């Protein structure tokens, strides 16, 4: 404190009389009870997710907000709003329709609430004129899934979207989404516990192994959701293929280890051990503190984990405020 | 100061012939070059991978292992032998010709070379009479892949299979393969970085979750290969989303990181961090020395990762000898 929450999400007020207007069955809407407390979102007239009135309506936020410790936080968009399957410029008209009810969303408290955009990454231009056009509205940068949905960041096509926003300074936030084990998950949540790890080690890695990093501006500034997945633990076991194999080093002129100074990662590891080695290998000054609020499987008590850590002060301050501050250039 | 390493690979001396009479298209078989240092594993007509003689030599093997200081090495089946896909009496049969050949490798120094079992896991019944029978002839257990289509673990079909293994007092070691992922990971080896450990925490996982535990004999003795994959890493974010959310406690009575008491991993993780980490979560009683020999991406030294750490004297022994001993029971 000054605490900075890097992570979560928020949904828009919208009617499914709007919704409809852009797709009928497609675009996804707010369902609220009589009692506001409670709600769903949905899908066409069906309903798809039950969700938690501090996910919509920014005051009631800030009375949690005031409950945890917690001064700024940053919202983006829930995965479900993406719509990177839509038509382009269906996608593109939705995008800043979101984008400018985030605005409205932080319009409510713009000293606590900062939110980033959402692009339509389906087609390249439309995805870096709306990002502009958002982080000048203030916006203070973009969210994106992680891939799209079958060729993974490396794609010169997104390398191209990552070179303007850094040329920009556009900060980005990397989601997992889309997954991704197919017809298997089927239970207990498993896509969550499993696969959205796997997600966002994939797309660092495609990063390093495509050696996009040699390409791609130092100004670049890029957040790997939860702890980068399960990035930090199998390092080892990457460095190790790339020592061994002329395929895996083709493209990647130094050791994959050495590109962690490249990205960052949020610190949601909901673990002591595996978040003293996420610094070990990233470093205190690239863990930014992000909860996931308000999911369920995102931190209940925010900055539990990194306040009851072994972790030195000078570490505690910079991944609780100061990472944030310069990445997202909050004072 | 004996070394045990119980994660090895083989494959067998089967001419194209043969194999033809199994599947022209499907049966892998193993061609050589003339001199017999070369070598490739083909599917048909078709180059599958290449490989090296100490895949089928077992003379080359042994000074490689008098070279590395291993003392007894326990090897299986490479996972292309599998043939879950087959009809299961062909898919039988196979199983029983690769594990006398099996015999046969093991043959040449059978105090030094110890052997799993493969079975036809499509088919419960044959594959309970090929685990038993194959363990009256000489392997000290079986090695299944992790999964069978979309069925994991937590299947009815699986867990007999294992709940069998527990009874007739057969070990099992749990190995990842025909990956998820699709079309997405084909550059630099990505299916052994990305999909391989998540395959294996899945499988861990399938089994913790739908309580399987619960009713599999506290006897079973089974181990997951390259560490468990990034279960150990992401057993944080599994023990919070228990905690949380009733659909992932639903059929879980118990905290998922309570069950590390009943499996084992072996402890190829290529990084001291990791494997601190590794330690740390299962127990220096629960971690064996593997090293995936001799596949470009196991660990060229063997031993060496475990030999070079800040772990005890005692916790040594037992990782590089003194709990495979008790697993397999050799002596
Ligand atoms: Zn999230
Ligand atoms: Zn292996």
């Amino acid at each position: 404190k000054p605490r900075i929450d890097m992570h979560s999400h928020f949904f828009p007020r919208i009617s499914e009389q709007e919704a409809a207007k852009f797709d009928a069955n497609h675009a996804p809407w707010l369902q609220v009870s009589a009692k506001g407390d409670t709600g769903s979102i949905m899908m066409g007239k069906n309903n798809f997710a039950p969700v938690y009135q501090a996910l919509w309506d920014p005051a009631f936020r800030i009375e949690e907000m005031d409950a945890q410790g917690v001064d700024v936080q940053v919202t983006c968009a829930t995965p479900v709003m993406f719509g990177y399957t839509w038509e382009a410029n269906k996608a593109a008209q939705w995008a800043e329709r979101m984008n400018d009810f985030a605005l409205e969303f932080a319009a409510h408290n713009p000293q606590r609430i900062k939110v980033l955009a959402q692009v339509p990454l389906q087609d390249l231009d439309l995805a870096c004129k709306e990002a502009s056009r958002a982080v000048a509205a203030g916006h203070l940068g973009i969210q994106i899934g992680n891939h799209l949905g079958d060729k993974d960041l490396d794609d010169a096509t997104l390398e191209a979207f990552l070179t303007h926003c850094a040329n920009e300074d556009i900060p980005i936030l990397v989601h997992p989404w889309d997954m991704m084990g197919g017809q298997r998950m089927k239970k207990w949540m498993l896509p969550w516990l499993v696969a959205m790890p796997a997600e966002t080690q994939l797309a660092i890695l495609s990063l390093i192994l495509s050696g996009a990093f040699e390409r791609i501006p130092k100004s670049l500034k890029i957040c790997f959701g939860h702890g980068g997945g399960s990035f930090a633990f199998l390092l080892g076991r990457v460095d190790n293929a790339w020592r061994h194999r002329d395929i895996v080093r083709e493209d990647c002129p130094r050791p994959p280890s050495e590109y962690v100074d490249r990205f960052f990662v949020d610190s949601a590891v909901f673990n002591p051990g595996a978040l003293e080695l996420l610094v070990s290998v990233m470093g205190e000054d690239r863990v930014m503190l992000g909860s996931d609020y308000p999911f369920p499987l995102g931190e209940q008590k925010i900055g539990g984990l990194v306040l009851s850590s072994n972790l030195g002060e000078s570490a505690k301050d910079k991944i609780i405020s100061g990472n944030a501050s310069k990445f997202f250039n909050i004072n």
